[PDB]
């Protein structure tokens, strides 16, 4: 990470989103490579959609090196993949989830080549970012430039379990809250300098888009239909949230998310956005919003089927000792919570996590809200039941 | 060649860096694309003013810098001559200065398949961040828009250089920035293909809004700041609005009647060659307002804002009070050429409608001046590069 | 009490509130004493938290005279305590409830020494005041100056049964209503002169703070977490309410509260704020607020678990004769109700007490509100059940 | 020495008493701290004007009063000389007059471990109720803030004395009061330690709001009242806002850029010594508005209010139209000293930014004057204690 006093805005060169977009891969990929490309994906993604990209490139005269991602983004495994990339490789194309995407960025960076990131679900805003989580969270690694192209095929996205999209909404929800806290604290942005106004408006676009279309996108996803509303949220979850957080910044929400892993146990079953959503509520308690404002956000998360209580998160019996541990992890020197002008100690973090739980339980009681998020068997498991009405 | 798609597309430079004395921190950013060799292109004026600050920074950090002087003529012949002066091991092309220099840099970089770094020395238009290049005959007449497959890699702005430039330049940039929201909203609401090549993204629409909002809050304070030579945050906000916001806002949205009218106006010639891009675009934006049929009160709100910023809102101020109906019909025909951006609008027009709207703006503005007793007037300077004839500072 | 035509604002010299503040006693106490101090508390408070203050002072070279409050704030008992205070005592520190606090103020005043008041619960706004109730209520006694320091350790406050905090909210709720009535009647303030604008805004701060944070503070208290919301209400219940009422004034609400004691019976089981809350509703009837406005306040009290009916107060069968007695007591010559420009007779007071009961019952019916305050076994007893959702 | 804590702290005088002819009721309040012996300190001017009214009241009630004359010089040498003139059985120190007298009283009282009674004779600043004492070299240059462990015990104001003073004094107090809400909001929103030593209380924030609201409603009516010599409730409201509200509002909140800028300005010297505290603070508040990046319209709303109150909003009015860039950089450096309150702001600055903002305020105000045709102007009197050069009464 390099800090500066200049006003800085960062972004991928291109963001392309559309139904069946993979069948049009070449018209976009050709901007960086017309001769040779590497396509990296785990076997599951190869079985399901990666060949659509390969077919497009091959039909247009390109040589495509198809690599199978082992599933573990370790330095040893990454080095082995790089060694399988032909000398004349012009671009690294990653297709799949976060580990695959981060692996593509790493290999592309190592070979001084452009990268094309193709998410297969809209579960987080990591796609467009120049950073890669280094892990228990340790720190954030910042590449000097953002991936060159974020390529999204919404036919692939709409076919995934709606739990993935919801996790993505959870991650997108934290963007406005965290970025506003960073900007209003006059802290350096995740772009390396003073926050731009443009970035603030993109974070706003994310907020507004979710408010108007989050539920219709969810219903659309569940029904398997690629409505414009669904496409709007895909953009919010990926482009808007991505640019909004990197050009703005992370704060308490994500630090708390990283602190949660310290608990382990059933926590490993939660998706990123599910934890980030709860963490956002925790930041709201730390920011001391009036209870009515907390309820407005908690109710929205509830309507989107996001967990807002310790019970739904699957850790209703977490101990005070465990929470203090989360608090200490949350406050590590390099965590994002330090971007906030307000400062905290571990007990305050622990207290806020419990307060969210009580506030949410009260809201459920007051409104008679009966819907509840039930933690699935594993992190990649679909919802236990169909949330469709 | 421009290529349209059915996908939702957002396009942008990889980095946008803005700060006072930023050129003294050039290597810090340039190193992302080149650590060994770079070409710095600028006309003699810019070399005297600030280009050496960039060179010094890169040199003090172990880089070899090829210093080229833009001949002021952005001709393919001159551009190819420049390209031949670029070492084969050149890693990046750095253009420092105005539109001609910036476009020459993009051309050369594209021709060499190299990344580009654009450093505007004034904030007079939003061309810096775009993948476009305005092509015009040696007479000045607009021909068409050329599109590059990717945007410049880095837009690097030193606000100490910007604040030292004549405020007429900043105002021209405000005029250009003012049309962004109007045109992009028109393209989006007409459901036309964006200048990014696909369906307009929501993000681009919000960046256009950011532009509009920032100008409303800070345009006049930035103008006063520039005039007084002080680099306030307000001034910096407008530099961002004029460059980053207007740039991403228009390319990810689109151009419409305003710019098409600007291109048609150039066909008038005469004193019109002394007008800066934004001065013409501002008038063209009012013309689009007439074509969009906004109620008069709404036209007045925009015209009054332009007047406060010292932008011309009448034919008299533009320097062509005696323009003939036949000349205006000529502008209308030029405005409606097949390749013009006005065709992105769902509402369609004929030459006489363009000509009528140009005159309507003049009458509307004159009425507003009379009703409000507004006495301030834009007076056209000797050349398009000259400062105001008088100091606009209160 | 001394009346004046000047505009007067009165207040303690310092108000300090924080979690574990008692462990930092010396840094604050030293402003008045660095050699010798008396710490007065009943045995229960000594067992639970008073030694934290003693330890801080002793670790900083001070001699601390530890006195045990007998539990009865009688002149005979107070004289005996004064006689136990060393000749070189520099300050009197009272730790505990109202009787202990009033005893400290009395002894400090008698010895011409500064006083430090340390409430162990946030149940009333008496802490910062220069007055002490003289009792059946008889009259208000006004000390020439306010206690010098109000010292609050929120770790102690958050550990107390939430019923105490709620009683405090009940007392704080009357501040804006009563002070506004005093100011708008152009009556002399409880500070001795024309009401200041500053005092009016502090009463407003109290009102606004409760509106935004009362319920979250309650939930926090119940969960045992010291959130900023909880701290905000502690400030509202103590500092804001305290300054807001003394610089403004008392009116019908508190006079009615004093009138209630005349009933005796189960009334002795109610906490101050619980009676004051009902009394505030009674003042609303006397002020003739439209029913909708009455409902807005009654609903708020209900959400905070405050009693709004005669049934909840534990006197559903109070007779008309008994109510007339309350009315006569309420209207005694030195009562605060006389500060109101509108004048009343006993039957009007009785009628208003019954009207509140009917209005509240109608609101409960209309809204289907089922929550109810159940009068505990004694005044210091916790709620019969857990109000946590 | 100032001590910071993690606790939420509110600090205040024990009593604040304000009323017309109040000094004739001195014993009634003074008796709370002393019934046998008291020291009354005031310069000769104040003794002639009202100090004897206080003495008479205490005497007529059996008190022994030590009458001391402030030599006008608030030096430690002179202060210690005064302390030596105070009887050992002195129960309280009463300071009557302006800042120097009030600070001398607080110092002596603190030195003798005795309560203090502060009686301002003008409502020109909010220093009366504070636990602070501005320390400045004999040249006038600000050095640092000294903090007392407790606030003065009683602030006693006789509004008949206040209404008889030149209205320039009240206006200076309005200027000082205007910065309270701006600075305190900045300290609170930056989550910085308050001037009370801990986390800002909600109560202090509302008292700052009370100040802002009262000035908005009654500042001009109080000014007209003072000018006409009538003690209306409106006038009394502003005396409370200038003294109690502004006082508790700033100390329980905090100082920020405005006052730091005021301290930096004093370093300019020249005619700047003729400006009253509030006149400088008002300009400094506008500078903070520029540093906070408020949209121009919001700056205009505050500047227009200051102009209506007859406060200087331009360098011309301040009496330093020709101030040099180097002098302004000097102010910037002084403003940013380690001990300055500007560091409470989350946004950080360098000297050139301070200098730029000072000039920006001047240009913004000049533009507002032009746009609105505002002709009223503050004209700097011969000394900081002189009344206006002309009668501002309509
Ligand atoms: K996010
Ligand atoms: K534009
Ligand atoms: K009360
Ligand atoms: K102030
Ligand atoms: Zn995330
Ligand atoms: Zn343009
Ligand atoms: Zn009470
Ligand atoms: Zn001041």
């Amino acid at each position: 990470f390099e800090e500066s006093k200049d006003r800085i805005f960062t972004s991928p060169q291109k963001y392309v989103q559309g139904r069946h977009a993979f069948t049009r891969s070449y018209m976009y990929v050709k901007k960086w490579a017309t001769k040779s490309a590497v396509v990296l994906a785990d076997q599951n993604v190869w079985n399901i959609c990666a060949n659509k990209i390969v077919d497009s490139l091959s039909q247009n005269g390109m040589t495509v090196t198809k690599l199978v991602f082992g599933g573990e983004a370790s330095l040893v495994e990454l080095d082995k993949l790089r060694k399988q990339c032909p000398d004349d490789t012009q671009v690294i194309i990653g297709v799949g989830g976060g580990k695959t995407m981060d692996s593509a960025k790493y290999i592309a960076h190592s070979m001084n080549l452009p990268s094309i990131i193709c998410p297969t679900t809209a579960s987080s805003d990591a796609a467009t970012s120049s950073l890669s989580v280094i892990y228990q969270f340790q720190k954030y690694s910042f590449y000097p430039l953002n991936p060159n192209l974020i390529f999204i095929d919404t036919d692939v996205i709409v076919r995934a379990p709606v739990r993935f999209l919801i996790s993505g909404i959870g991650d997108a929800l934290s963007t406005w809250v965290e970025t506003e806290s960073v900007i209003r604290s006059n802290s350096t942005s995740f772009a390396g300098g003073v926050a731009s106004i443009a970035g603030r408006y993109i974070a706003r676009a994310c907020k507004d888009t979710l408010e108007k279309y989050a539920l219709s996108a969810i219903l659309s996803n569940t029904r398997g239909v690629c409505t414009e509303a669904f496409e709007n949220v895909v953009e919010a979850n990926t482009l808007m949230s991505g640019l909004g957080f990197e050009n703005g910044g992370l704060a308490a929400a994500h630090a708390i998310h990283n602190g949660m892993t310290a608990i382990h146990g059933p926590v490993h079953r939660l998706m990123h956005g599910e934890k980030v959503a709860y963490g956002t509520l925790v930041q709201v308690v730390l920011e001391d919003w009036p209870l009515e404002d907390f309820n407005n956000l908690a109710s929205f998360m509830a309507k989107c089927h996001l967990p807002i209580t310790l019970e739904e998160l699957g850790i209703p019996n977490v101990t005070d000792e465990e929470l203090l541990m989360v608090g200490r992890a949350t406050l590590r020197p390099d965590e994002s919570i330090h971007n906030m002008s307000k400062k905290f100690n571990p007990s305050q973090i622990a207290d806020a996590i419990k307060a969210v739980d009580s506030y949410s339980q009260k809201w459920q009681e007051q409104t008679g809200w009966t819907e509840r998020f039930r933690l699935p068997p594993s992190r990649h498991s679909p919802h236990l039941t169909d949330i469709h009405p």
